[PDB]
């Protein structure tokens, strides 16, 4: 019925700049129809106008299917010849086999990427010309379409349904033991992008999850405004955590929108891949249970069991919901998860690919968790001097502070290691650096404000001078470095690079004023927690900019996917 | 992929038994592939009984797609003669004859539908046998037979859909093609259109924020001047009625019971199930809310009777909003069945009328609940003197739906003169007339001295067990259409059903044996004074299960609807224009 809405649904955003201009076809016909008072000769000029336009985006479309053509031969030889390698060979072995299998689905989903192409291409075509022919009451489209478009290369070259059955023979007999069941299992590519929309059943939860935590969240202020363990320090993770999870299904709805191919970025599998609306159930799920723990510790409704028991099994609960070895919840996602979260922290032993930094990033932003969690081991430690955990500053406290920092800061010195280029991963390095200089300096500090060392006002100092430096250089990386932005090549979009996939200049604008403000704020809230510093009105700072914290990340995710998509600067990709 | 489901889902319900058999080919198939052990020789036997089982199939196919393309074609030679006389004649028969039309295409598109459907069933089939059988004899006989068979290689329904476009846009249209196939599209019908995720959103929201507060309602009772429960009973009803009432149309989409047509809906803009779930999700909220506000009273200087009214109020301007939004045309639908029920003497008796009619019959406790909260605020704002005494003017107003229900089958009588059905559903209702006099009388003279309470106590009784007989005779026999003799598998049922289980119908059987004595002695307790210390708790605890009754009984007599359409094959509305 629609074909603007459907095609722009279906195209593969890569190739978006190839397929036939639809919608600037409707605006073509529209404006030369409004603008009809010699009237048939003006006619006859806007037809051949038209018409060659056509015949140039037929000529686009056929040089790119024929590109794709060689490329897909190259790429079907290239694989024969891996998969004759790999016979001759034969746990090596095993991971060879099974990289050679999804080397071949990987192929065979570009086949049929392709192939998608073609029919949308030539169905739009059709349709574009049917509308010429509606509008200018003439049968002279369809005899455009048959002389050139029904004759075009590329729709009357069948080298792809070819290359596809051979692909899936091949397959079925040297990869599956002649199973052709088990081979189009793993082959067929169901519908991609926007194509298919979420079940009706998981929006559905994730409705009535929202309900249920913006109810509780309701009666959790009136409870605190009605009415032995701090609360905020022992929430504000489950919060923060919340928060990050929906924001993050917030940054897959918005790449799913603006075409940023995130699924190939970090590297997940394209024929089943979570959306957004899975990340909004779970965080709903989340939310409903810390809202539930924080009411019946508010209430505490039951007196068998303590309140402490309320906190504990609440986040016990979170570590069984991902370290669960059953399949029944986002199995899939979450091994992938563990086996991310186990690389990240164990950096200087793995290649550093795009979802590890990425994941180290967001734990950088999530350092208030880690931060709750050593504080709650020193409550329970020694308060279970009254206070004394958050009055005193420890070693132990600032390495934990620093561990996200560390983690980042030894990534980008392997991918030194890895790669030989300076320039970026070592200014990296230093900007993570600058974290522990902070931290350890902000420490320094608060130990000798106790004892009159003389040599305090001096700590304080270096803690300014160092604060700066450390704001400076993140809001530097996060700008030019992240983000890609005051560029040279940005003639339209000041202060931006030549292209951004986003609709609106006022996103970016935003996101630089909010980024800088931000990051202002966390360094700021980080060398709050990190020591005692204001000893008063410190927490409710960090409470109050931890979620801040979290909003920036979030735009910077937006943001440095964004660029990723558009330019290899993480240089994750060949 | 998934053809099965696909033909399932795309099937027309009307036409369920005259499509492709795909599943029962891939019983066959599947049976002689594992019967499989002189092989060859059995592999075509098994293939030559295909064929034969597919000749079957497409012989019927062909003579189902000529029927229904003379029927057609009858149908445009009317419409053509209509358009004649309304052009000898140059509003409200243009309009009628513009439906007329539109319903015509809309039976024109489903026929090319079944034949589309139809044909790429044959395909897939035979593309199965030849995969199964390891021979590309199966797509042999395709090209022979299946491409050349008269219902694919007739092109006269595009013809006719073409002629018929034509027409309209010409003479209805005023020669404009946009405002034509607007009326006139025919968009995804049945179970193949899936509902807007944002109303799924919607639906899941208002349900949680509902299970929440009423959570927090139960807490606040448990633990924490005005009869709340007469108040709020007609509203939790109310909500109880929209959430069984979408779960209803769920089920028929799911079983094929084309509501659309039976209730002349129309078939191209439909209320989705999901709707209906929202819809009642608000008004519980909104319910709750109220409720809520009353318990705690937040706002000292607002009183707390305002809460409950405001509420209603809000119900009713949310059903009479004159503005184009909020389920504008549903809202006037509704309203329109609502006059033509509250006036039904006066007005044909359809099908959507006489059940609007029997769903008000089941919230007869609205009603009685509006009588009293009237009478509340006109004596008591003796304690209590209007739930200790009855007069006559509460007995009537609980009448009010029977005696709807009752004019309506006297005037089913008046047009169609068959006196078996009609006039026995209206002895079926006038016994709730007499089971209502007869409490009434009798709490009226247990009071006083009258000297024959118990002969009218043992009337009430005698009557009270002849209403329920009635009910649940007609209920099991006329509604739903069961114990019918022509069942050989389905004992105590039909010889057809329409949903998967048995058991679903047995245990609709054994609920709405119980329940039509519960709602008789409801509407006993209600109505008068029987059991002045817990009838309202009784008739509390009965209204709901009431309301599930009516829910059971409306899955069931749609079904009993449907198949004699099914039975018929009528999948359009027949639409006369005068
Ligand atoms: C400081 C303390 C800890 C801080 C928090 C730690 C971790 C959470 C952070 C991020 C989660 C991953 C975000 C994914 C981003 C990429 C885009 C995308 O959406 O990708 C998703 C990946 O889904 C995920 O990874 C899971 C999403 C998160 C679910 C949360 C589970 C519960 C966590 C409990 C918290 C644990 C601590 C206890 C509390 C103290 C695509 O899924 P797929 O199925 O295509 O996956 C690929 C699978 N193949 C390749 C085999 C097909
Ligand atoms: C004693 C008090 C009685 C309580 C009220 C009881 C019932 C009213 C609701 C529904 C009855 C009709 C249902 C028909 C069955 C098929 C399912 C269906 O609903 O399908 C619908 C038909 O139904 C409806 O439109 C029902 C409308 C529902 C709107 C909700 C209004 C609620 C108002 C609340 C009242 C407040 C009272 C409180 C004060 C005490 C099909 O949708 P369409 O878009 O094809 O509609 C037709 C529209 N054309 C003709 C233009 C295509
Ligand atoms: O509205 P009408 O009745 O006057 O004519 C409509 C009709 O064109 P027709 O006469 O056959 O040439 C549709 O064809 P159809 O789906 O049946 O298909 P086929 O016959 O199978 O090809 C077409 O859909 P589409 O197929 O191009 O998506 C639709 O385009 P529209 O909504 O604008 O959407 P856009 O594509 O421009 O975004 C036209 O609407 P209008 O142009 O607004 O008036
Ligand atoms: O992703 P992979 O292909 O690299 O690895 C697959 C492999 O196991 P691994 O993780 O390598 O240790 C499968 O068995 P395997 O070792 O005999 O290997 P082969 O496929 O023969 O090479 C296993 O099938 P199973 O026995 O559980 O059913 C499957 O599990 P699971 O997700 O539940 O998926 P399902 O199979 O249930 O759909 C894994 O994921 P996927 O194939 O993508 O599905
Ligand atoms: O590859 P497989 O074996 O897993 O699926 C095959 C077959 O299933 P099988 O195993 O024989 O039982 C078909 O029926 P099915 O299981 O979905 O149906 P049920 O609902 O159970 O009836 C399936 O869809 P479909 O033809 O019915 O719509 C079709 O897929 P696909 O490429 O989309 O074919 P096209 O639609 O584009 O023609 C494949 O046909 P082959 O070309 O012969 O390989
Ligand atoms: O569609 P019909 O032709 O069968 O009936 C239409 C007709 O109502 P009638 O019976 O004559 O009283 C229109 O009034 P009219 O004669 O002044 O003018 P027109 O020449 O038709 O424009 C009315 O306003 P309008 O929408 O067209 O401007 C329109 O409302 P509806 O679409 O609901 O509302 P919205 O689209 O605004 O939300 C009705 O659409 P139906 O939904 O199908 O009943
Ligand atoms: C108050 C100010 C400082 C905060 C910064 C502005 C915020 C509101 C801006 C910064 C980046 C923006 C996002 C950038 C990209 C997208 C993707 C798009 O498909 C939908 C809108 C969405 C999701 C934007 C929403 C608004 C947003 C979050
Ligand atoms: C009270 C005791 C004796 C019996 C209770 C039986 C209830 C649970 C039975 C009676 C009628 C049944 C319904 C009859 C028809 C359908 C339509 C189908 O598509 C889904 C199930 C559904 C909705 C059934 C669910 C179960 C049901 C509601």
């Amino acid at each position: 019925m629609k074909f603007a809405e459907h095609l722009s649904a279906h195209i593969t955003p890569e190739w978006r700049k190839q397929y036939i201009q639809y919608e600037a076809f409707k605006d073509m016909l529209y404006s030369a129809q409004d603008q009809a008072p010699t009237v048939k000769r003006y006619f006859a000029k806007f037809e051949e106008k038209f018409f060659q336009t056509c015949e140039k985006e037929l000529a686009k479309i056929n040089t790119f299917y024929s590109e794709k053509l060689a490329e897909a031969q190259r790429r079907f030889a290239t694989l024969q010849n891996e998969l004759q390698s790999s016979l001759d060979a034969q746990r090596v072995q095993h991971r060879n086999i099974k990289d050679l299998k999804l080397a071949f689905s990987e192929f065979y989903l570009s086949l049929i990427l392709l192939q998608n192409y073609q029919n949308l291409n030539f169905t739009g075509f059709r349709k574009i010309l049917k509308k010429h022919d509606k509008i200018l009451e003439t049968s002279r489209g369809a005899d455009w379409r048959v002389a050139h478009v029904e004759v075009a290369p590329f729709y009357t070259c069948k080298k792809i349904n070819q290359l596809i059955s051979e692909t899936e023979a091949v397959v079925t007999n040297e990869l599956e033991d002649g199973d052709r069941q088990k081979a189009m299992k793993r082959l067929r590519v169901p519908p991609l992008g926007a194509a298919q929309p979420a079940p009706a059943w998981t929006t559905f939860r994730v409705g009535l999850f929202c309900g249920i935590f913006i109810v509780l969240n309701i009666t959790l202020v009136l409870a605190a405004v009605f009415k032995i363990w701090p609360l905020i320090r022992i929430y504000r993770g489950g919060f923060l955590l919340i928060e990050f999870l929906f924001l993050l299904g917030i940054n897959t709805y918005g790449w799913r929108q603006a075409g940023v191919n995130h699924v190939l970025i970090f590297e997940l599998n394209p024929r089943s891949n979570l959306s957004h609306q899975h990340l909004f159930e779970i965080a709903g799920f989340l939310g409903i249970l810390w809202c539930l723990s924080l009411l019946a510790c508010f209430f505490a409704p039951i007196s068998v069991i303590p309140t402490y028991v309320y906190p504990l099994a609440l986040y016990g609960f979170m570590v069984f919901f991902l370290i669960n070895p059953t399949k029944t919840f986002y199995y899939k996602s979450r091994f992938w998860l563990l086996k991310l979260l186990f690389r990240v922290f164990t950096a200087p032993f793995h290649k550093v690919g795009f979802a590890d930094f990425w994941l180290a990033d967001q734990l950088n932003s999530l350092s208030v968790i880690l931060m709750d969690l050593e504080y709650m081991i020193c409550f329970y430690s020694l308060e279970l001097e009254s206070g004394i955990c958050h009055k005193y500053t420890y070693g132990v406290r600032a390495i934990v502070q620093c561990i996200p920092a560390w983690l980042r800061f030894i990534q980008c010195l392997r991918r030194y290691r890895d790669t030989k280029r300076a320039f970026p991963h070592l200014v990296n390095a230093g900007k993570y650096s600058t974290t522990f200089f902070m931290v350890t300096f902000a420490a320094l500090y608060s130990t000798h404000k106790e004892r009159g060392h003389s040599d305090t006002m001096v700590f304080f100092y270096l803690w300014i001078v160092f604060y700066i430096i450390s704001s400076c250089y993140t809001l530097i990386w996060d700008l030019k470095m992240d983000w890609g932005l005051f560029d040279k090549n940005a003639g339209e979009n000041t202060f931006l690079r030549e292209e951004i996939v986003y609709p609106q200049k006022a996103y970016y604008y935003c996101a630089i004023i909010e980024d800088v403000i931000l990051r202002f704020a966390w360094t700021i809230q980080i060398s709050i927690t990190s020591t005692t510093l204001l000893p008063h009105s410190g927490d409710i700072i960090a409470t109050v900019f931890a979620p801040l914290e979290v909003f920036r990340r979030f735009v910077w995710n937006f943001f440095r996917l964004e660029n990723e998509h558009l330019n290899n600067c993480g240089e994750f990709r060949a």
